[PDB]
DNA sequence: GATCTGAAC
DNA sequence: GTTCAGATC
């Protein structure tokens, strides 16, 4: 009985077809660092929607920025990952892997191969997560503390001065 | 007509030549300009579908963590930011090709500013600023470097868990 | 050469 | 509901 029977041109095209997948992933129980680590949501499938919704858990986190979480899917680790937004807007990337968008190549390759592997999977997941202590620093005389990087932060600064001072964006920006 | 195909998004547009910037911004009206300093330079290589680079403030070439302007004839084509060195964004950028975006897997970003420099066909200045980094804490070590905690954290976590296991997660290509 | 990861709207 | 940005192999 094969896995499947195209021949996949990278990892990321090969979706995961059942709990059974999973059978040789590590236990979330021996997670080295699960002490650091405390239940912070759940993700439910929803298939005819093609999407997770979540069951908030740790309700004064879930607007917390900047963390590593990890999927379990009946007790086995799925996946480490991180964001320096709200678990809840790295779900609404993860709800970006449509296989209309992965078709129209507007989505990570990321979100196509996780959101279509819980939806076929279709368990809930345990969302534990650990939000490190974010340090201070110091950008044109200002005092920030915050999820981001420095040069990101620094990057959002120069552009919403930029839009102030131009009332544009750069042509080959979107984004600020 | 700027194109003759109804696109579905911006990133589909690719630009056609300088012409396109005479809106833009001139960096010289750039308020920050004094914190930034000329990097390296892009060279279109159209036969190669690929960017290639001069570098100028060589002592800066591997410094990581930066913000940059592309500059083309003194008008501000984008801002951007990177936690890598130059190059490596640039490799990024690099995988804009045409062939790629077909694939579905590169980003609509660099699919445009690749596909728009070449066809631009003009040397790219790079201004940088290299913004200073703060020391910080996770799991009782010491860190300074460009990234952010939560990246850093997971990094951390990633190469200690392969280092129990002897795998990554099977959700997991990245570390 | 080519893909993977997450951010934003 | 859909695209935008950049890190990595
Ligand atoms: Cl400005
Ligand atoms: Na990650
Ligand atoms: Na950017």
């Amino acid at each position: 009985h094969h896995h499947h029977e195209f021949m996949a041109k990278r990892k990321s095209d090969i979706i995961l077809k059942s709990v059974d997948d999973l059978k040789d992933e590590i236990d979330y129980k021996d997670f080295e660092y699960k002490e650091y680590f405390n239940l912070l949501c759940e993700l439910v499938p929803n298939n005819s929607l093609e999407k997770l919704e979540i069951n908030a858990i740790d309700e004064k986190n879930m607007k917390n920025e900047g963390l590593v979480y990890v999927f379990v899917i009946q007790g086995k680790i799925f996946k480490i990952g991180h964001s320096i937004t709200p678990i809840t807007k790295r779900v609404q990337s993860y709800n970006c892997g449509k296989v209309e968008y992965r078709k129209n190549g507007t989505c990570s390759t990321t979100n196509y191969f996780v959101l279509q592997s819980l939806l076929k999977i279709n368990k809930i997941v345990q969302v534990y997560a650990f939000f490190p202590e974010q340090p201070t620093y110091t950008l044109f005389g200002k005092t920030y503390q915050d999820s981001f990087s420095t040069s990101k932060r620094a990057e959002n600064v120069i552009l919403e001065n930029f839009i102030k001072n131009h009332n544009k964006k750069p042509i080959g920006c979107t984004q600020t």
